């Protein structure tokens, strides 16, 4: 059984000053409609959305940050503009707080349905995204860190030691997810992301391959940064073969969370990459070999409405058990992979 959560209330979050901003309400409705058209919806068990509580938000976020975002619910437009401009790449409407609560709460219910045997795996069609959100601040279209919160929530309804792997294949680095778990060996963060020597958003050297974690988390932060090249299926397949899957298998996760942005997809106006829907199907199919198959796929970014609808639907098709479809690397991609091997071989015996 595959679970699926989609609540149309999360369409309410919008940018009232620029209706052409790519983080569109139709991101989630188009993905959902495509699941109907492909007859995938009726094959899933529908999981209800719910509001995360303020104490659940405190699993990862400060009281001050929670209160500031909560205060926007009744703000006038002039004050929503002011508040949003205080952050890196954030717009806020009165409904933004509700939608962010629903996105986190939807994934909590999905993680719970998985960890209580209700379903094997699940897909969460949620917005706004989360992986750029930090403990104390919003950033890059993200208010609360849905994937990070879900990992801590999953630990809270089972055991703190629950080994959670977060694979972040959104084309952007998940700076918030990295920082939240930077000193933690219970949550393994693996990010693949376009980097371009810091020129790609979020524009921080924190995203480079040499940032491996701190303290007891040393070795449990895996950055796979791309430079100088339009990466696609061969590069992501290779990164999975040489890095993601050997490290994950050695880590032996008990729950896989995919920060599943689809902005590395062919056609995305912000990513510039060319991962195909079949490529995303193969990455999902490989992740399902972990954690007895319990994978929760959480929508992050992705801004080509057609590309994200095809791509995420393909992932659900894989989770439903459908057969994986039929499928030289860019030179810098080998350099990137060899960089991560150099940084991480002292921590993972599977890399030698
Ligand atoms: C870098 N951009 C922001 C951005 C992009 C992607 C993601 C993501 O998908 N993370 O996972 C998060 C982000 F903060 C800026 C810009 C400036 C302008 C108006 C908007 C549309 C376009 C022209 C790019 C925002
Ligand atoms: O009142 C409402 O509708 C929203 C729901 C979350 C908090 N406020
Ligand atoms: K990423
Ligand atoms: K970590
Ligand atoms: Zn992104």
């Amino acid at each position: 059984i595959t679970g699926l959560v989609y609540d149309q209330r999360m369409m309410l979050h919008h940018n009232m000053w620029d209706s052409h901003h790519p983080e569109l309400p139709q991101r989630i409705s188009r993905i959902f409609s495509r699941h109907e058209e492909l007859r995938l919806l009726s094959r899933c068990h529908r999981i209800p959305a719910r509001l995360a509580t303020e104490e659940e938000l405190a699993l990862c976020h400060s009281s001050k940050h929670i209160s500031i975002i909560k205060s926007s619910e009744h703000m006038k437009p002039r004050d929503l503009n002011r508040l949003g401009d205080e952050y890196n790449s954030i717009f806020i409407s009165n409904e933004s707080y509700t939608c962010a609560l629903l996105a986190a709460g939807s994934c909590f219910n999905s993680a719970q349905a998985i960890l209580t045997g209700q379903v094997r795996n699940a897909v969460a069609i949620v917005r706004p995204p989360g992986h750029h959100a930090e403990k104390d601040t919003a950033c890059g279209f993200c208010f609360f860190n849905t994937a990070a919160l879900t990992a801590r929530y999953a630990q809270s309804i089972t055991r703190e030691s629950l080994r959670v792997l977060i694979v972040d294949w959104d084309v952007h680095h998940g700076n918030g997810t990295q920082h939240i778990f930077e000193e933690d060996d219970s949550v393994l963060y693996i990010s693949l992301h376009r980097y371009e020597d810091g020129a790609f958003f979020p524009n921080s050297e924190d995203a480079n391959y040499d940032k491996v974690g701190l303290g007891k988390g040393r070795g449990y932060n895996v950055n796979i940064p791309w430079n100088g090249g339009k990466m696609g299926d061969p590069e992501y397949m290779a990164a999975f073969h040489h890095l993601v899957m050997p490290i994950a298998r050695e880590f032996a996760p008990e729950l896989v969370l995919v920060s599943a942005g689809f902005d590395a997809a062919r056609g995305d106006p912000l990513g510039g990459f060319q991962v195909t829907p079949e490529g995303y199907a193969h990455l999902t199919h490989q992740l399902m070999s972990l954690a007895a198959g319990r994978v929760l796929i959480i929508l992050e970014g992705g801004y080509n409405l057609t590309s994200i609808s095809e791509s995420m639907s393909m992932c659900t098709s894989m989770l439903l058990g459908d057969s994986p479809p039929s499928l030289p690397l860019k030179t810098s991609a080998t350099v990137s992979i060899n960089n991560v091997l150099r940084a991480h071989a002292p921590f993972w015996s599977s890399l030698r």
